[PDB]
């Protein structure tokens, strides 16, 4: 058994360099969202997971300074966590696939009850997680037709289909909008309140 201070040991370690915080605390707990996930006795890693962990990572470390190191937290942390960095990424990046896709056809190749992969992760998810919902988030959004934007219609028509449950799903995926838009916002903040530290010690 590993503890939320090894693992935090462990980022501490690889990641020696300051955490550079505006986004600080969104790092602190998605470190120990994912320990006290992969700690538990359901947890299976899933692709899903993979596409829910990358993108609340790149969507949340917006405009991340200095560039350089976005990817070698996400490099530290992965390892950390005793997840692979290059594994995630590889399949988050794999649902690429499926850019384009109608959602009846998606919904075909789930009753069909042979779904190619990624796609088939919706079944061998294993313990639910926010970040699931994130990765269905990330996949329902290349789709064709827009189809995040009326989100709770969708989740409504894959809820006979998926074993996920899809108001834990609506709910934490709610929850997920409105924490991105609180640190763009944050972000935004910077770059009005960076060019006042810019703009006038130079003036
Ligand atoms: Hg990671």
């Amino acid at each position: 058994p590993r503890t939320v201070s090894d693992t935090k040991r462990a980022f501490y370690a690889a990641h020696t360099r300051p955490i550079h915080s505006i986004y600080r605390r969104f790092i602190e707990e998605l470190l120990v969202e994912i320990h006290l996930l992969r700690v538990n006795v359901d947890f299976r890693y899933s692709p899903l997971f993979a596409l829910g962990v990358v993108t609340a990572f790149d969507q949340f470390m917006e405009g991340y300074q200095p560039e350089g190191d976005r990817d070698r937290i996400f490099h530290a942390l992965c390892v950390a966590e005793e997840m692979n960095p290059q594994q995630l990424k590889e399949d988050a990046a794999s649902w690429q696939q499926y850019q384009g896709r109608p959602l009846s056809q998606i919904l075909d190749e789930l009753n069909s009850g042979q779904p190619s992969a990624p796609l088939n992760s919706l079944n061998h998810t294993g313990k639910y997680s926010r970040l699931h919902a994130v990765g269905l988030y990330a996949f329902l959004q290349e789709l064709a037709g827009e189809v995040t934007i009326h989100l709770n219609e969708t989740l409504d028509q894959l809820a006979p289909v998926i074993p996920l449950p899809i108001e834990k799903v609506k709910r934490d995926l709610e929850l997920y909008r409105s924490n991105l838009d609180k640190i763009n916002q944050a972000r935004s903040l910077m770059k009005e309140l960076v060019e006042q530290e810019r703009k006038r010690r130079a003036q």
